[PDB]
């Protein structure tokens, strides 16, 4: 029993971190066969990131400006490729460590490991989610850029986030892994800032399935609600609506609880109108939203 | 910045898991050069946990009586012992992967990662704390036995948590990594639960540091506390006493931030007093205890 913010073992992940050095700038690397993914903002000087032109700053650099370290053994680049906002450095040698991967650009509200990096050395591991509008709450300092984010099925690395920079609330702003950004944010020094946030619903829901699970029941009641008349409640509490797809992926959590869907709504609803009195649900005095409901099933099953 | 509850990377502890098998059970051991680190309770039946001679138990087994698999490869076992509370496979092969490590007993307060395993495969990684009462709050299920705590220092595994049982309140306990349990727990079949516990008062205080540091302030007030006032009331909310060793160690946290430690006390008191009236501290409505000064300096600092 138990329930913890769990991250995926970052083995597979750790043997693929590099440093990448461009001038007087180093950051991370993801060393996947023979080709290095690093965020392109790392050719810029800051004056460059004014308003940057990154064809044209590209265009003036050669491969012998990038410099990849693994650690002791230097790698030498052989070419050189831009995609999207992500710089691609091919390099003579592939990595032997290379796991099964895939690239997945994940939906708001999805969650995923980060491993935290610098100067090509993982200095720790936790969990994250994307937030809906599109920011993650990472734990992140200068050095960190290039630290990607990954989810594990079976044997296969779906790497789906890279951290590019931190926004002024101190959230942070990445893309996926061919180089696209979540949300409208871009690789400029610009006045750009995280919109307004909401919680996401059927994170809640699976959340309060996995008290149940382990052993809390304080907070259900006897009551039903409709889709429609709960969505009017999260709408007020500035709560992610709950659509049919939400209820149909809470079905198995529904199904090993004996709980409707619509009755941990109910449940949720009074949590929301009421507060929790002073008690606390799996440790945490808030509602928790960083949990989805694979993510119960995994931890809660195994 | 940012701050959240960071685990160490896993990959040098994932590279040691292996699958132990006695019999009818099985469970996860710690494969060390050409030595296993298993539970001994694997050679026990379950009705030999009632009143278990570990001695009289194990010298009725033999060496062919361990399965040792290592992923696909099945490990032959060429010698057993036991030393306290675990058992000891010696195996023909040394692991290839094996890391620096050093075998450590914690004090309670002190935090570790735990790399969840079943069937010597890695599931998850999770930060934990020892309580003063001596179990920790971990997430295992049925198959977990064997999975280990460790810490990282540099190139370093300092293992210090193997996984035996759970208790009654769902919390959890095991020994070092060489046998000896922590705090009054046995492993046999009897009534034994948890203690009463205590909130870690030093961690507490770092963790307030560590809200200082990401740009948080409204906790502070303009008062100072002496070290026997404070612990008047650390007393009164089932805190851990604050010694001097404490205030030494959040030396650097205090110096960074400017806050003076007994400063940091009197805000603690006034939080205890008064509650937190619906604020939050670090995405928190708790006030949260298991990070140590070293924890808050590492990821406030990288
Ligand atoms: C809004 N700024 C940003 O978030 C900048 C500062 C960021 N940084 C980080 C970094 C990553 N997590 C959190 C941080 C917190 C404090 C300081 C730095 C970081 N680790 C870095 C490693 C190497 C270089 C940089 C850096 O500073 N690069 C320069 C060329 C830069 C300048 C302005 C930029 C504006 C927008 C986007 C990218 C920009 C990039 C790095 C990118
Ligand atoms: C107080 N019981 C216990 O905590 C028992 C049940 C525990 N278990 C776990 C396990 C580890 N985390 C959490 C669990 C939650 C639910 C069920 C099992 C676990 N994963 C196991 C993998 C293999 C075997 C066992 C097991 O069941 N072994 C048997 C011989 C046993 C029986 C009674 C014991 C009493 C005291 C100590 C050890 C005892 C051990 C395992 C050891």
């Amino acid at each position: 029993s138990g329930f913890r913010k769990m991250a995926f073992p970052s083995g597979k992940v750790e043997g693929c971190m590099v440093q990448v050095t461009c001038g007087t700038t180093t950051l991370n690397g993801l060393w996947l066969d023979d080709v290095v993914y690093c965020p392109r903002h790392v050719i810029c000087t800051s004056e460059d990131m004014l308003n940057p032109n990154y064809e044209d700053l590209l265009i003036r650099k050669s491969n012998h400006n990038f410099l990849v370290q693994a650690g002791n053994v230097q790698l030498r680049v052989i070419g050189h490729s831009m995609q999207n906002c992500v710089l691609k450095l091919k390099v003579d040698t592939a990595n032997p460590k290379t796991p099964k991967y895939k690239f997945v650009r994940i939906q708001p509200g999805q969650t995923f490991s980060v491993l935290a990096c610098y100067n090509g050395s993982p200095s720790g591991v936790y969990q994250c989610a994307m937030r809906p509008n599109f920011t993650i709450k990472g734990s992140f300092l200068n050095g960190s850029c290039g630290s990607v984010g990954f989810n594990i099925d079976y044997d296969c690395v779906s790497f789906c986030y890279m951290h590019h920079m931190e926004l002024p609330t101190g959230v942070h702003a990445g893309t996926d892994l061919e180089g696209n950004f979540y949300g409208p944010f871009v690789d400029r020094q610009t006045a750009q800032a995280a919109g307004t946030d909401t919680t996401i619903t059927v994170n809640v829901l699976a959340w309060l399935y996995a008290a149940v699970i382990n052993g809390d029941r304080w907070f259900l009641n006897r009551f039903t609600t409709t889709l429609n008349d709960f969505n009017l409640v999260a709408m007020k509490y500035n709560y992610e609506p709950l659509t049919q797809d939400h209820v149909d992926i809470l079905g198995p959590l529904s199904a090993q609880t004996g709980i409707a869907v619509l009755d941990m709504c109910a449940s949720l609803k009074e949590l929301l109108q009421n507060g929790m009195n002073g008690r606390t649900i799996l440790g945490s005095a808030l509602l928790e939203d960083e949990f989805t409901p694979f993510d119960v099933v995994r931890q809660c099953s195994g």
